């Protein structure tokens, strides 16, 4: 039957699969909400990919040659904690590198990939620029220490090509042309290498730990003496015997813990990392700080720190003291304090290979160390320089992320890491370069312990990681001391690179590339956004904290660049800028509209550095869209609180539908107790005149101080209009200086006008009632079928009981429109009082004549109606 | 001839009027915008207020004691470095009190009441608390003084009452008396004891610089030698005859610095501020730093360092050299370094006493010095308090807000202060304590300067102050100089007053008192969420970036409080949440129906710590309202994405036109493309299960997940049922465990179902079709009228053809609510998918009994419906 067949098959609605969340590596094609409701070649484990290889990495010239020099000059005790200091740093970075991994796939690249889509481009660029150099100049060092052992080998027999450093140039060049040989020919040879390169490393390390293990009278003139207690609590204890400390010791040990990162590096070639890189790296490190403690352990408790190499040494047993424990196991090595004596744990590098077994054996760990570390290296750096080129973070080096063969290997980068390395070779004294590189790769290890904890401040959904252990306060503590060991090494290097990533940073977000990669920082931007509005909900209003949070009725925001700019100038940095833009027609098409002009219309406005917020909605008319924005519009206590609107130039010449939605917009926005803003200005191309005829609570004085408050109208000097009575005008206008010095208003003049309240000019009467003609109902020469007209042609209609009833505002419109081209007519701007009509009261025909009449024929115009809540205030 | 009234007579709107802003000192009011538009004793000048009380109180013991040893030990340059760097601090602090006290009217009390109103009650009670106490210690302080002079002057003769130590309590008791005497009196008798201070202090200054030009031969053995430039040059030049350094003398000359607030501290009775305090105060510290420095200058320019007196001191011209400041002149006060010589500018404090003619005359300026300021620090540290405790932020010392008199005087505020000030003066040994008011002093005056800052920094409208040269950079780096300064005299002591100040402060904002001054950090709280979100909306969005952004209709937010906690659980710190209410009715009484409950239900959610947001609307159903909010509630991209509506459980004994509306408001949410979430659980009031069966991006999923993130449901392990096929069960759930394996989703089982799509049970068929019968159309029983019937009792009846077409889908939800009760039944809580009715094909009651029919008798269950936008990825 088939009740039992797969559900999902009888209906439109498709099961959850990965083919619908896949983007290119289908089936079913995941059915839009409309559809549904409308109407009708390389790849490597993580054992050869990443244990091996950041086994390998960590193992350098250190393990073998200088460690014994660092339990001589400080005790077992401090050489442990120098060792797990470094090994602290390196576990909490490998922590955060793999709750990094763990959080999606991860294409290519290393460090820089999971740092660049954790928390964005720039901090990605910087250190993924600063660690591919990094890597580059670690493989010349590396191969410079090869070279050092070669001449070493070399001086001990009778062979000699050059002066030592020509020498270690020319073995360096060949070492690096060979290693350059090896990385070209591909992957699967480079891991090859690797491997038997590891196994030769085991065994070296072996060969030490037998010969540890098996005392020889030969080495009793050493300090070789087979594990004597006397040994173990004398090498106990910091005998730093140069001009030498703890703090120089740990920034010597600290570049052996390095290496971290090489697993992680091959990313792009791993059969799947978020399994192999959080494992491999953490066994890695494991390993790697085992074999270290123990071999520090076994050369301190066998070796002494000071010794004479001849067998002149006797074991007589006659007179002697000796509190030194040299002399308690015997007689040999002893007394080289005066004058300095060749060797022991303290004057000789060779120990290692001397209290061995087979020495060449050692010789051959030695070069396995150093040639495995600069392979690593070597193979890391052109694929972090590749992975940051194909994202164009810098044009520049777009040349070096091109690829080759069947799996992407950029031979370019290669070839431009081979010639840094090459050149960083010739000069082959890098000690003074060493700190800066220590605190290159301290600086990207620091910035991947800040990438786990800034992830885990913001709290996205996205994060998730699969990896657990990860505690953000660890990883934040990880930073921190990744920075004070920074500054431990070397202090002006560490100066120095914080330079470099702060340069880096700042070039990179200047040049704003356009990459979305969904980094913790956007994630943060919303969480800041909201908490600072959560937090703002909480806070009482007050008179003195008062806002213009305007909504403009803008439509799209270029059509009026002018009024829009204006609008911006008494709002930029003080209240809100809300562009309202109501889209009609038909809900698909309009929908589309919407989401296309959203992105369009706020890129426009970040572009042009407006500070506004854009504000579509969907209505059958502009009326109820802005209704929708005046009950909805804003979060909180950000919501507006204003209406401005844009002079309706051609209502002359239009429908009166469109012109009576206009002033019903005036009265909803009055309704639901809106101040109201009318801006006449020319839209094709120093005085600010304030007409504050009306208290409306001082929002017509409040919009021109704003004005004047910015630097574009810095040099304008607000003077005041207000309305008193002949033969009083000294005294009213001494009262209306005194009200607005308590309201700190700074003004140029007061001017008193008594000639308002006076008829205008019989030519002013005659343009104003021709202008009304065509808009009459002349209900006066009609018999009463005008009544229909007052409910079909209307209610714009102007009556004649209104136009009786209301000659007084009329007149006082006209009148006020002459006084203003009498006084303000060279003013950069004037700011009036809007005129209020009653609703039911006054015709819409009749509101837009008042305020063409009052408004023509002027300089950029401002008719303000405050809402009649007290705006302005004298009191502290 | 009525033409030329006052303006503004024949109309309802007002003029511009004091009246209108005026909180209680008429008329009629500025007139409301519905009525326009719905249809039909003791007061002082700056000059005795300010300017002598702050010369008064910054003169004080040190004036004219040591300052001669201040110039002796340092240098003349170095005297004149410190005078102007207490000079700079005391500056800045006074353009800064300027700045905000020009900014409203300033009822009373000083500093505290300064700073409460342009930072808040938390600083300004902790400075109030402190500044108040440092002055009653500081009355102690200049009493102490006095009683120091009044005892060395009687020990010089041969008058003396008990030990130096006890006779300095029992004179230093008996002026304190006085001084609360005076100070009870009255404010009038106060400034005229100020006035003889001030003339008497001049007087001794005048004698000082007469006596100065006259050098006499008795003062000859002294120091006294009369403006020779030796001693100019000479007197140059650091040299610290003791364990003094430069820091140490700064540390003694700050405190002279300070009571620059004495003028300030009386606001309460200044004839008008905003005038009085600017110009008063920085002449006043203008005067006393230029009398600092010329009195510095002249006395050490005129007094040598060491001065042995002894008239055997003789220069008769004997054969030396002597390359020292002391012959050049005379024999007279040289060679007294072998051994500690009687006096001089470094072994006397009584040179100015003797340099001067009158001597008791500069004994009477010392008398001056200490009372004026002791009376100013006497009257200003209860007029702090009595201001501190009249606004009741601390509830504890609200006895000593009460004041008595014309005038309110805090009489219990003086009986305080007189105690402490007897208290500390019994102990006589301040020594110790100086450094700890020295740095309450300069904590409020860095606050102060921070005030400023912080005023600045926000931008208020409502900052306008009327005093310009105020730079707020200049006020911030007053603040820090100010804690500069704290930090160098007793670095224990600021970490004592930091700790304080900082105890003060959380006390305060934990006590959360009842106030709302318009403080700047309300306003600096809109900035920030303004500028945040404003930087928000120039983000790109992504898809692992998506939180879930819900709008809810809770309608009052405490009708379902177990649905709105559970909405909280995957909105809390994450996403948004807005709470819907819809108002209707006659709008004058909605508008403040929408006012009160604005204000209540912010209130309400605040005090439950709920992170929502109260969205009221009013329109003239609940669909067009939500229409409202769906369009336009949000502020740029922080816009709710999915709509949260409770389960309708009334639905069957209610009027049809009300479910129609609540399955329209689903409609109309599917047609703008936002996710809908249908809670259903019992508001009378471990796993969660997941059913999530169709793919709609991932919303299904998400919820439970930061359902599982919260420590409410921390203990609950998420399951997932999907839809499979039989015979097929095992590849089906391991499909589905590597999907949202590379989602990063814990799930403890997947159970995979084949028993879907089969027919449900008999009876639950039967029950069905009982609950829908009273909904049915019925057209296949009936004629043609029923075509009327489907328009209106409709579109809600239920018809046969769509209750044929989709039989299916209804088998389906019954079925599904089958399996619910025999595998979920024991869930914590259920998310399953929501069924998507296409619009125009399923009647609203098909629809509604659908969903009842799906989640009826179980426990609380989440239908989810997401937007089938991607809102997963397993990218990283
Ligand atoms: C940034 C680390 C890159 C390799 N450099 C580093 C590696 C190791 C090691 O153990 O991997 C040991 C040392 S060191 N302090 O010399 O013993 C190294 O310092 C060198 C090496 C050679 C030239 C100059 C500095
Ligand atoms: C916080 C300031 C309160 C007054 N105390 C202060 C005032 C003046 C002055 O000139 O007004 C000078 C000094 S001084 N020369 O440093 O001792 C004073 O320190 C004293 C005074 C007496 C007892 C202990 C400390
Ligand atoms: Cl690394
Ligand atoms: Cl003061
Ligand atoms: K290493
Ligand atoms: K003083
Ligand atoms: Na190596
Ligand atoms: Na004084």
């Amino acid at each position: 039957t088939y009740y039992l067949r797969t559900f999902g098959h009888n209906t439109m609605d498709a099961v959850p699969r990965i083919d619908h969340y896949r983007h290119t590596a289908e089936k079913l094609l995941r059915p839009s909400l409309a559809e549904l409701h409308d109407e009708l070649v390389v790849k490597f484990g993580w054992i050869k990919g990443v244990l091996v290889r950041c086994m390998l990495n960590i193992w350098g010239v250190m393990l073998f040659i200088r460690l014994s020099w660092i339990v001589g000059q400080a005790g077992i005790g401090l050489s442990v904690l120098v060792i797990m200091m470094a090994t602290v740093v390196t576990t909490i970075t490998g922590l955060s590198t793999s709750a990094i991994a763990t959080n999606g796939f991860v294409r290519g690249g290393g460090a820089y990939y999971l740092i660049s889509r954790s928390l964005g481009p720039e901090f990605g660029g910087a250190i993924g620029l600063i660690f591919a150099f990094a890597n580059a100049v670690a493989v010349a060092m590396y191969v410079v220490g090869f070279a050092e052992t070669v001449v070493e080998l070399l001086k001990e027999h009778s062979i000699l090509m050059i002066d030592e450093i020509n020498d270690i140039r020319i073995i360096g060049a060949i070492t690096v042309v060979i290693l350059l040989g090896i990385s070209v020919a591909g992957m699967e040879w480079e891991a090859k290498a690797q491997i038997v390169l590891l196994v030769i490393l085991l065994l070296a390390i072996g060969d030490f730990v037998i010969g540890t293990f098996i005392p020889l009278e030969s080495k009793k003139p050493k300090g070789f003496f087979g594990y004597k207690s006397e040994i173990f609590n004398e090498n106990f204890g910091p005998d730093f015997r140069e001009e030498e400390t703890f703090f120089s010791v740990f920034a010597i040990f600290f570049p052996a813990a390095t290496g971290i990162l090489a697993g992680a590096n091959i990313s792009g070639d791993l059969a799947d990392p978020q399994s192999a890189i959080p494992k491999g790296t953490l066994l890695a490190i494991l390993i790697t700080t085992l074999v270290y403690v123990g071999i520090a352990v076994s050369v301190g408790s066998c070796v002494v720190r000071d010794a004479t190499g001849n067998v002149n040494d006797t074991i007589v047993t006659e007179l002697t003291n000796c509190t030194s424990a040299a002399c308690k196991l015997n007689f040999d090595f002893s007394s080289c304090e005066s004058s300095p004596c060749s060797y022991g744990l303290m004057n000789n590098f060779q120990v290692m290979s001397m209290v061995s077994g087979f020495t060449p054996l050692i010789s051959a760990g030695i070069f396995s160390a150093t040639l495995s570390s600069a392979l690593a290296s070597l193979v890391s750096a052109p694929k972090i320089f590749q992975a940051l080129c194909k994202d164009n973070i810098y044009p520049a080096f777009q040349m070096f992320a091109k690829g080759y063969g069947k799996n992407n290997e950029p031979l370019r980068g290669y070839i431009l890491t081979f010639l840094i390395a090459l050149g960083f070779i010739l000069i082959a004294e890098l000690n003074v370069i060493a700190p800066i590189i220590s605190n290159f790769f301290l600086a990207s290890y620091a910035l991947i312990n800040f990438s786990v904890f800034h992830a885990s401040l913001a709290k996205s959904p996205g994060w998730r990681p699969a990896f657990k252990y990860y505690n953000m306060w660890i990883s934040l503590l990880g930073a921190i001391l990744c920075c004070i060991v920074m500054f431990v090494i070397n202090w002006w290097a560490a100066l120095l690179t914080y330079v470099i990533v702060l340069g880096l940073y700042i070039y990179v977000t200047y040049k704003k590339p356009d990459v979305n990669w969904g980094s913790s920082t956007q994630a943060l931007t919303y969480l800041n956004a909201l908490q600072h509005s959560i937090r703002l909900s909480g806070v009482e209003d007050h008179v003195k904290n008062f806002r213009p949070q305007c909504l403009v009725m803008t439509g799209a925001p270029n059509s009026r660049p002018a009024l829009l700019h204006l609008v911006h100038d008494f709002t930029k940095n003080v209240g809100l800028m809300i562009c309202g833009h109501v889209h009609m027609g038909p809900r698909r098409q309009a929908m589309k509209e919407m989401s296309i002009d959203q992105a369009k219309y706020q890129r426009w406005l970040i572009k042009n550095k407006m500070k506004a917020f854009y504000a579509p909605v969907h209505a059958d008319d502009l009326r109820e869209g802005a209704q929708y924005l005046m009950q909805a519009a804003g979060l909180g206590r950000m919501k507006p609180n204003t209406l401005v609107l844009g002079f309706k130039k051609d209502w002359l010449q239009a429908d009166m539908r469109d012109v009576d939605m206009y002033i019903n917009l005036f009265h909803d926005a009055f309704d639901i107790q809106y101040g109201v803003v009318v801006i006449r200005l020319k839209e094709g191309l120093n005085t600010i005149d304030v007409w504050w005829l009306f208290d409306d609570g001082g929002l017509t004085l409040l919009i021109p101080y704003l004005l004047t408050t910015k630097k574009k109208w810095k040099d304008c000097k607000i003077r005041v209009f207000i309305g008193g009575k002949i033969n009083r005008i000294d005294h009213d206008r001494r009262a209306m200086a005194t009200l607005l010095s308590k309201f700190r208003i700074d003004f140029s003049d007061i001017m008193v006008l008594g000639d308002i309240n006076t008829k205008p000019k019989k030519e002013n009467i005659i343009a104003f009632e021709e202008i009304i003609e065509p808009y009459r109902l002349h209900e006066d020469d009609k018999e009463q079928d005008i009544a229909d007209k007052m409910k079909e042609d209307e209610p714009w209609r102007i009556t004649d009981n209104e136009l009786e009833l209301y000659k007084t505002k009329t007149y006082r419109q006209i009148r006020l429109n002459e006084l203003l081209k009498e006084h303000s007519s060279t003013a950069n701007i004037i700011v009036m009082s809007l005129p209020v009509a009653r609703k039911g009261a006054v015709s819409s025909a009749l509101y837009m004549a008042w305020l063409e009449a009052l408004s023509k024929d002027l300089p950029p115009i401002l008719l303000v109606r405050g809402n009649h809540q007290s705006v302005l205030t004298f009191y502290s």
